[PDB]
């Protein structure tokens, strides 16, 4: 099972080094094969003008070929690149999992923590089971990633 | 039969912006003969109202012929980005609008995050990229060419 | 009899349409109170991506305007509010200028439940009655019951 | 070298994983220089979506810390930089405080070709040599020929 790991964390040197590996490892510990686009497609700096299109199509192909997206949606607002990747995944009926350990709210509605469009690929009732608020919660057996694999 | 454009924007969140910014954009698009689906105009005390709105706009994106995405702001609005991502995966026509002179980018080719342009051609993507309301009418940009050619 | 000076901090000058359509109605609503409005994009001529030769002078001119104003009227629309406006608002707090905030955007971008935005934005406002300094529509600017009018006539 | 007080403004206390993993190495880097670090999340206890009757005290405590510090070390990562950091940075500029910026985020969020961010962030810096106060990595906080080090002496 393949999870595309969409995040803004590859943009900060400290975040790329410290925040992503514990997330990657939590997902692998479930049995998941993890596609992390920043390393997988080598976007390590302000992309040169002649490599940007290639980087874009590579990330696009991974979203089309994965089985689920694990979208890190921290920030005010969530990262625009993550959001494009999230909309692709929804449109392609891929499995959808959201991660937000940022306690700030950035929402246009009183029902969801974020803009209601991010949850358009999640059920009306138990969308909370797909919404992870802590790295240590990724392992949880009562949450939709585990049940997705079992 | 008019081509259908879904007009994604954050302009419905501000009272003044909804009233003053969106009508001129709609008019410019309609002057091209387009049928405009503007989600704020298309749209309350219920519990499931947010879910129903998400499903309603999702249906509209699925059924449009193209998206015209207002990508002003730093960064572009996350709801527009989700809708733009849907439109790219569903092979809809893609047009971007930004009259904001600020750059919010991860690369030197594009003035925005490169994934916003992933559904556009490698060369000539500028022809789909509108930088002023006055430019929407241009017979030399992709919207007119797509309506005719 | 010198008019009171309001510095109108906003991100609206970055967008051609916003600059042309959103700012003049706000300027008028303030001028209708007898206020002299300092709108930095027009005053200090930041009309496109500033050339390198010029960005320092734009910064110092806006900075000096904040120093010389009597109050700041901060457009704090957006998720999150604009970083330039926020710098100009922090300056105005520190310099004991009058503070008024404008947000007609109904989205919330906050780190707390007491205030609709980041808590620091209200650090220069009283603990009780801060809502009086927080405007949520251009039409509300005129309110003889809100803080801007009371500051002018007080 | 003198034991100056640095206010470490950042958005990193908002995320559980960032508060735990990203702040301590930055605090330790500043403390390796002999600086007294005032980190507002720990020091004024903002740990979650703040309770309404506590929010005003948090704002006033962070404001007082900015008033009583010697300089600000502003984490200005993100698109755009955090509005709370930006308010606290505007205060520091107007309060005559030493100004140090850092960003290891390689994205651009700018209104000008001279600076990688909104030009107002760099207003309290000099026209020539602002790069001195701009740290793009954590190994660079150490460096004796940047701004922090030199300020700690003269
Ligand atoms: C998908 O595209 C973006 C550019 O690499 C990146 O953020 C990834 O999430
Ligand atoms: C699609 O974008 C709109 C504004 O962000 C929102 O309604 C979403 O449905
Ligand atoms: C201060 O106000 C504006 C908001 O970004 C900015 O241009 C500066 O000129
Ligand atoms: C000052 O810094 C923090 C970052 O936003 C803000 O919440 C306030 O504590
Ligand atoms: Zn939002
Ligand atoms: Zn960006
Ligand atoms: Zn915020
Ligand atoms: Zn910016």
């Amino acid at each position: 099972k393949i999870i595309y790991l969409a995040s803004p964390y590859g943009f900060s040197q400290q975040q790329k080094t410290l925040l992503l590996p514990p997330i990657v490892r939590a997902l692998e510990a479930l049995g998941i094969e993890v596609w992390e686009p920043f390393a997988r497609n080598n976007q390590i700096d302000f992309s040169q003008a002649d490599w940007a299109y290639r980087v874009a199509q590579a990330d696009l192909q991974d979203v089309k070929n994965c089985d689920g997206i694990f979208a890190v949606v921290n920030g005010t607002p969530p990262d625009e690149g993550v959001m494009v990747e999230l909309g692709m995944a929804i449109a392609l009926n891929k499995a959808i999992f959201l991660f937000r350990d940022d306690f700030r709210r950035c929402s246009d509605n009183e029902r969801y923590p974020l803009n209601l469009m991010l949850f358009a690929g999640l059920p009306e009732i138990g969308w909370e089971n797909y919404y992870y608020t802590s790295v240590d919660e990724i392992q949880s057996h009562d949450k939709a990633l585990y049940k997705w694999l079992t």
